């Protein structure tokens, strides 16, 4: 018969003595806030901000016996955010924000219904910029552990409880999609219970594996790459003599592998341990030097060198033969096989 | 007589007994609340963020019962955004937000007003940063349909439902231009309604195909890299002997398609699966070796050249001669018609 | 005696009965705000995003009966803005807004007057990035129309009319000075009156008229392409013998017109349709490149030619030489009388 | 005995009739607000947007015959700025604003004390983002003058009027220092009285000579421009003969020449008008073009030439030798010498 | 038995005369307020910039006789923030603020609880972006100290005394690590108390050694610099001949060194004075450009040289030989004995 707020504003309001101030259960045990959260979108991870922009549908559910109603015939009873702030709230926050931010388009985004017990479900939308390390030892192929916690400011352990429930405690969208990124669905549940001057405060914390997508700086890095190096071994089936082709069909080489190191770390934070894409590229400096120093090997016997002469240094000339068809791609073939293996363990 | 705001505060203030809390037609059927946008602006488009921004006018259409008037003897009767918050509005969100607003210049951008019979028109303006994904699989030549969708946050499907209007659902300003797609005017309208552990929830959407503009990467990158190609092969309308000049225009050209590579993936993002403006180029990449491959072919018959030495060199540098001047434009013209006939078909 | 605000609380207050919720002449005509703006800044025009920012004073003129004033000896009566929402404003907003913000330093910067019979001045301070679309067909030598628009949201036609005023209906700032353009001193003014399913709504735009500083572009991207187009002819007049020297100072040009043309489109958005910069500059690469054209014309030649051998060499050696001193600045004279013309007329 | 803060509750609220709504001496003297800020960080001056930041401390003080306190036996009252709004306060602002805003960290940092004789002491901190136009004739050797100016909104001269304080108008922090300028310490002090339709309006305003840190520029682009025009002359320091290291070692100083002009203008506004650092370095292009010049010089001789044909060339070899060691350094020392004159005195 | 917010209510109510406008003993000694942080976060230091992102816990510490209650049996009593504005605070900023927020996810992340006595716990969480000078000279190997200041802004001296407390004034968070530095935890503390027109302030504040990551720009920049010396004298340990290997080989190290160095100068402030990565690499320029002044003296040698006339040129083709062999490493190893070892001790 009467209207619900009508009943919910003598409900808690100051008849029946109802403060928003101060927390359920007060003088008693603490407060079990159970939470879980649905992942809305997720992404542009700026690994030179090591951090990540995630919008989530933050759930929180606990108990209110102050807001458990007895005589009306419903269960759920929901609640326009008007009156949001006429209740009791936790002070949850998040230990790694970097900026945050409600969403009020054409409402504050904020749900409430209560349980005839008083069971006080909550949702709102938070997008969120969270700061997360990046360990970037195997860079294109790391599973980056991006985490996230939240944790009580003012209400200690002893009055306030944050918990996940166990039904699925991350709720992923469908179509959530990475552009650089997969998340994988195992995701780590535990405490980051903090200890302070003012004390300890609870916490719990979610965990996020992100394997990356491989194939894209195979693409822009591995390849190119990988095309200077047979390019530089065709640059020793060149011709018998020692030619300005020789000179030129080197040089050309080198200058490409030191232009697409130049452009290789463009938005790379400025780590001071060695990552994998430079000792990719690195050694493939190494070898597209050798070429030249080939040419040098060619050069000074040639200037060694009339009979006894130019006897030794076409002799040389086929032990720089012989070996350089064998040797460049037995070097480059050990270099893989060393290379992608503990890469392919990690 | 009487003014009709001042008629308005009695209609839906404390007397009358009208809430702003509540629903019309509560304890009964869901609301049906449909709606349609005027894009204002739209575009800029950031395909490395895969979002885009958009400025609409969202009008929003449901009756109330406990709105209608009745004596006052006009039809449409406004209202100035003070008194909006005092009467019910529809709990509307977008579930892509990433970024949004109201539109405060000189007055709340807030239109409200109602039928005699309680209709109410309400009409404002947001700025929209929609993300949206992005498949770039023919990236000069795809057709994007980048969505938005409207969804309803506290009241479920069982109290409130979002409609579109028949009549134009989407409304579109007349000099909407954009810089780099078509907006083309079909424009799907459908249903995400979704499920949580809270229930199911009210969606329309809708979707917005934007076939590109195909002549300007065609200017940047088509048209340079096409130029190399018959640079390469007048670069074999060279003189007869393996001279310098064939070391110098050979070198040039691929540097150039390097250096038009470097520029080419200037501002994509980093998708893992290839996309269509590499495999131009990196067959224009393994085009402009295969002239540098073609004088080491000249050198090394060179150097393998004194009557019979030279009399099969010869020989072999007219068989390099008649058959390049064939193949060349032969593998190049069988290219495009493999190439471009997928991108004319879809 | 009495201070005027105190005599204007009980004018515009709750005795008199005096809505700020209602327009003047309320079931009459409708009300006939003139207008006028005054530009403080102007410019940072990010042809990008194809938007220019701009600071103004939008002064407003109306008149309210319900304000006119009888017995207080004074013609103009000012307010500090904390009453000023307590009186009726108009619903002004821009069409193509793109974000804007009022300006809160130290003071609301909002003027109100009012006049003996109630005509309101009312004078407020914005800063505005409104967008415009960018026309680039002649992109150095473009006049861009950028404009900006203002209409009502909520009162319609038959209830509210903009105006501009006849009396200098833009005022302009003395030192308004632009680092790129020049403000024409014409400016358009006329009506964009919309229709919607809402119905139609006043309109007041201006038009503002900007032609470029054609001197940067002329120092940065012609000039430089200016030295090459001679460097490419003196390397005609070059030694008589088809020398390494003629090599290298073809390809030394070559790369420059492609390094010239790389950062030409530095900061130009996407258009599909040609502009004028790069047809400046793909004649020049398509000059550039008949150097080394000319090259291969001697090389194939000197390869052709032994007394009659290199009797028709030495004559077709001359037959390059004397015309490509004719026919190398005849196309280049020919083309910027057929290129200046057309840019020097709109 | 009674705090102040009561004692300021009925001095300045209802009782008394204390308006914040009405300046002092209304229908009297125009108020003399004098002034004088505290510059608290300085800088980030972004020419490209053709502005700086800057934070300060606003000090305004004057005088109010209603908030003479009598009886209260201290010379300075002070609020914090909850009871701010209750007075009246100016309407200052900026007329060169772009984006400005107060600092609410832990506290509106907002300081009022009033005298005996109700002389207001008011002190605010804003950092500001302001406005300059950049004259960049002698662009490394400038002496920038951005200024700042500050105005009434509503109240115009007849009833308020700015001043500056003649005991040091601008302070300055100690330890104040700029990436890239010297804030000369002479400050001009003068008045921008505006006129318009509204009418006239105060203006006090201050001006700021800022020196460059001229050894940057020198280090970036002077020095590696000194070192081609050398590298250019030992290139002619080179063998006796027309060598292909002569055409090595020219075109290499040229392309460099190109590269740091390239990098020259890279955070430069697109100013019409010619800078200084330009006409430093497209004097070191045409320096750097002498010398291919010279070689085509060479060659051109060498191919006019056997006993009287080379007799010839090589006395001409040595008027190109014997000049060209004494030409290259005088038209380069009379160069600077004309160079740096003019941006020695201004 | 009554809640402890009612009893707060009427504590720090209108009834027991409590102001939050006025400080605690007032007429009396000045507030000792001591304080510490917890730093969250740290880092961004965009030295662009020459700032630093930090997110901190602001805990402040005080008295205040108005709030000792005394019945109430409990120690600790907490306040959400709603009731926050009731009560006195300080007026804490920062003189470094370059922008700053507080955080209002959830909740506004303030903490307040009151000793028995009413010793006032006060903490809230601050990002703060702050500014600091930046001494580059050892640029790589420089210990930045970025510095943090605490001030009043209303109350003076002598009403009002910040302080650290002596138990860890700055807490640092565990994992709190830095991408391109480390932070020392020795943390200087010392006062800063300003003077004005105004008067005298409080000042506490801290110090914060920063150390880099040396090994990032020995990555980047030293060792590609390092490869090239060597590359530049392998380069004289090509063949006899004035080859144009030589010529080759030259020219090739040098614009790679120009290209490092184009790399270089990326990201920094434009500091007058010199730096130590550009002494590293200018160094490395005038190295690399005496291989190609080795070329030419060979080069001239060559074309002063038919008995002795060569017979002098191969003997200076000797001096040239066993010397350069010796001098090259010898002025680079003892340049790096020179250069390091300031840099060691600094
Ligand atoms: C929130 O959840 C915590 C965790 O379960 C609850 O604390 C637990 O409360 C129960 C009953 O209140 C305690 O059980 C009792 O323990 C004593 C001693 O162990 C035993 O003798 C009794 O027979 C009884 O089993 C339990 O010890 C306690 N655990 C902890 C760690 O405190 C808390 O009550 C919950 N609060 C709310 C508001 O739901
Ligand atoms: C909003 O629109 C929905 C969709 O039409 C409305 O729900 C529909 O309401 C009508 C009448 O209230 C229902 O018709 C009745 O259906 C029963 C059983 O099918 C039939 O025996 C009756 O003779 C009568 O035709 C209809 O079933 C129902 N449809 C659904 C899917 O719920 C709703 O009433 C509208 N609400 C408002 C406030 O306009
Ligand atoms: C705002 O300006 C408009 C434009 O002038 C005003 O509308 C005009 O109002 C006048 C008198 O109210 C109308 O004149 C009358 O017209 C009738 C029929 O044409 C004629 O028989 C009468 O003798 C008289 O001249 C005029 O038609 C009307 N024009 C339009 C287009 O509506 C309006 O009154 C102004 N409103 C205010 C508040 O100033
Ligand atoms: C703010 O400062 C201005 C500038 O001094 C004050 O205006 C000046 O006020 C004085 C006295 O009120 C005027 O002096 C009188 O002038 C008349 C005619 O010149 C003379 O016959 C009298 O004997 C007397 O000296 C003075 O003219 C006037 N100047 C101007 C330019 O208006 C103003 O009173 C100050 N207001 C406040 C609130 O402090
Ligand atoms: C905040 O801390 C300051 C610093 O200690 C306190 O000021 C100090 O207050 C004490 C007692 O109020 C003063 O001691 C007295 O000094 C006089 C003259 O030196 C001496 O004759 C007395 O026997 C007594 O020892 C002390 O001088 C004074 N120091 C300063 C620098 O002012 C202040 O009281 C503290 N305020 C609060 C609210 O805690």
């Amino acid at each position: 018969p009467m209207p619900p707020s009508e009943f919910l504003d003598k409900l808690m309001g100051k008849v029946s003595g109802y403060d928003a101030r101060i927390r359920p259960n007060f003088k008693g045990p603490p407060v079990n806030v159970t939470c879980n959260i649905f992942i809305n979108s997720f992404g542009s991870i700026a690994e030179t901000t090591m951090d990540y922009r995630v919008n989530i549908f933050l759930r929180q559910q606990w108990n209110d016996p102050r807001l458990a109603y007895s005589e009306y015939p419903d269960d759920s009873l929901d609640l326009d955010p008007s009156m949001l702030d006429s209740i009791w709230k936790p002070d949850l926050f998040f230990a790694n924000e970097k900026g945050a931010n409600f969403h009020e388009v054409t409402t504050d985004n904020k749900l409430l219904r209560i349980s005839k017990n008083g069971n006080v479900l909550y949702s709102i939308r938070i997008t969120l910029v969270l700061a997360c390390p990046m360990d970037l030892k195997n860079f294109p192929m790391d599973v980056q552990t991006c985490i996230m916690q939240l944790e009580s400011f003012g209400y200690t352990m002893n009055d306030l409880i944050f918990e996940w429930d166990e039904k699925g405690a991350v709720q992923v969208a469908d179509g959530l999609t990475l552009p650089q990124f997969i998340l994988k669905e195992e995701k780590d549940l535990r405490y980051c219970t903090k200890h302070y001057n003012t004390g300890k405060f609870t916490c719990i914390e979610a965990r996020f594996h992100l394997e990356r997508q491989m194939g894209y700086y195979l693409i822009q890095m591995y390849i190119p790459s990988l095309l200077i190096v047979i390019l530089s071994w065709v640059s020793f089936w060149i011709n018998m003599d020692a030619a300005p082709a020789r000179v030129g069909l080197g040089i050309t080489t080198v200058l490409t592998m030191t232009t697409q190191s130049s452009g290789s770390r463009a938005s790379l934070p400025k780590v001071s341990y060695v990552k994998a894409i430079d000792i990719w590229m690195a050694v493939c400096l190494l070898f597209v030097f050798s070429a030249l120093l080939e040419y040098a090997a060619v050069n000074f016997i040639a200037r060694q060198h009339v009979e006894e002469m130019r006897k030794l240094f076409i002799s040389r000339a086929k032990r720089i033969d012989t070996v350089s068809r064998v040797a460049f791609p037995l070097v480059f073939l050990i270099f893989n096989i060393f290379y992608w293996i503990t890469y392919k363990i990690i």
